[PDB]
């Protein structure tokens, strides 16, 4: 018994994920966004595909150099470390980080003072990126502190629905790319930051985003072998690699027939990405659909005390029993990741296949 | 170095909770609600001033079994369980469960079947309680599935504005207790529910909720040794008790002057209660407030990398430096049980004190 939750996961898309990437942005040498699903398996299929790793903090670091992808082949892509994150980047071989303030600067020629430092600029974020405005003052400071200053890097953010702003990102960097050696110092990086489609049938598709890179790149960073372009896609490589199978544990009739389905994992679990990352999802019964079958309006509903823990408010299903099975599909990015134990309940377990 | 993020908890300012509990609701025995914030010394502290315990799943019925709170003291107060969560709750000796359906009676006489079951009235939700118009039709199939059914209970929810809710609620349960004697079945439980406030100082008072539920009390349920009333107070009891102190390890200055401050906790973590909680939190500066001091508009951020993990949209401080710390008050509820370790950040160690 216990129909316990689980994930299959397969590590084939994953492949096939890396093999468009390399046909759609030859350029472009992914570092994997660790934040986006860490799971062990995860990281060393993309580390042997050769994938580099992006970090965003000492645990992140450790879990990487773990599965021995040496320390080159990774950013510390967090532009506000604490110092003694920073700390521990120096002592583990991880010189490339990124900075989009003086401030952190001024930590950074206090405890890492060799540092590749790549600065990042608005595009995405209050919270994050230099306005291109304040980079010469940036610049100049860096140069007060003997800042080795070695690129440029943006981040779109996870969901354009226009592919012109990495366009208009890649213009821009090439601005601060120039003040950058104005003033004296090695820009040799770019790096384009985040934010593909990880399902292969999203509204705005990686291929046309790979196409307004490519031009946007050809018009302002003509390969050149002293530049290399570089990019932290996290959803791309990991979205639609994971389906998750849950249990309607619990069943609601109202009486125009409604139906309220309660599942085994929920909003503090695998579907926080509800919450954190404006995430829809789209339940499918395993079930195959039987021809003719009535369908009813139904919410489902996560295990947990709260009211607030809903997955699905109106979505049309046949009528389901206690002990059958919902799936999720698409639901690799950001969901592992942000899950808690709240309320007692436990994540699932994921289960490996390798689409051969 | 590392200044890492931790909590200071007053275990004493549990035993005070306690003693007033006690002194305004002395007909009431409290469940406490574990998911509320179950670290190992409040179970420990609450366990030994004699409370109840209200659990919401297999892991919570055995982290308060694992403390030597025999079965009896366990309500396990969640209306929608897994069938092998109910298993369990049967092999650990947990016999009162609650319900609000007929759907979950089918479970309970196929898996439980002598179990002392509650029935839980909307007051809360659409996700949970029966309408007062379907405990008729609901104890009638009780009563085929011969169910004990030995009681009934609410829940308020967590902020009421008028205490009426109360009053209202035991009315009602009133009416279905009523039902449940017409029908044959040994009604003696009045579960009241939690929802009251565990910051001493809340606009609605612990003290007037008191009064009216005991209005209320004397009214509908007239002391009798054959009734028992009970609660699952959860904020009340460990609200004010916990205090955050959190590093700046990050810092932007805007030119009018407003402060960026990047902390090393956040809504992936501890404040994830600003998301599920609907918490507003207050940032104190440790250092004490120095005569005239100049203090500006200011954001509080989390460590994480993303733009929505943000604390503070504006709020006065004094200019802060890296390496100073903010405290946040009242950090006891629904804040170390809905943590993440999204982006590699680990959570805030707790430390424990007894104001003695
Ligand atoms: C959030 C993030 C990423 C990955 O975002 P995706 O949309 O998953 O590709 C990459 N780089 C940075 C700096 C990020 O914050
Ligand atoms: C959420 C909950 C509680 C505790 O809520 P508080 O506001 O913390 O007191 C109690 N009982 C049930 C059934 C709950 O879902």
């Amino acid at each position: 018994d216990e129909g316990d939750p689980f994930f299959v996961a397969d590590l084939g898309d994953i492949v096939r994920k890396h093999e468009t990437w390399k046909k759609c942005l030859p350029r472009v040498t992914p570092f994997y966004a660790v934040k986006c699903n860490d799971d062990w398996r995860v990281l060393g299929t993309l580390a042997a595909l050769g994938t580099g790793f992006d970090c965003a903090s000492n645990t992140e670091i450790q879990r990487v150099r773990g599965i021995g992808v040496p320390p080159e082949k990774i950013i510390y892509a967090n532009p506000c470390k604490q110092i003694s994150h920073i700390r521990y980047a120096r002592d583990s071989g991880v010189d490339v980080m990124t900075f989009d303030c003086v401030d952190e600067l001024e930590k950074v020629a206090k405890t890492h003072p060799k540092a590749k430092m790549v600065l990042r600029i608005s595009t995405l974020s209050v919270k994050f990126g230099a306005k291109v405005e304040d980079c010469r003052f940036i610049l100049e400071q860096a140069k007060k502190l003997n800042i080795d200053v070695t690129g440029v890097s943006f981040h779109v953010g996870s969901g354009s629905t226009d592919a012109s702003t990495f366009a208009q990102a890649i213009s821009d960097s090439r601005f601060v790319f120039d003040m950058g050696t104005e003033l004296g110092f090695n820009m040799h990086i770019l790096d384009i930051g985040g934010g593909f489609p990880g399902t292969r049938d999203a509204p705005l598709k990686f291929e046309e985003i790979a196409g307004v890179i490519n031009n946007a790149l050809e018009k302002h960073f003509p390969p050149d072998l002293k530049l290399t372009i570089v990019a932290e896609p996290g959803r791309y490589y990991v979205a639609s690699a994971f389906t998750l199978a849950v249990n309607v544990i619990a069943k609601k009739v109202t009486p125009a027939q409604s139906f309220m389905y309660y599942v085994n994992d929920g909003v503090y679990g695998s579907f926080n990405c509800i919450l954190y990352d404006h995430a829809v999802v789209r339940p499918l019964p395993q079930r195959e659909p039987i021809p003719n079958e009535k369908l009813y309006p139904s919410s489902v509903w996560g295990p947990t005390c709260d009211g607030l823990d809903q997955i699905v408010e109106r979505y049309y299903l046949p009528e389901m029993q206690v002990g059958e099975w919902l799936l999720f599909e698409d639901m690799g990015a950001y969901t592992v990741v942000g899950t808690s134990s709240f309320n007692g309940f436990q994540s699932p377990t994921i289960y490996y296949v390798v689409s051969g």
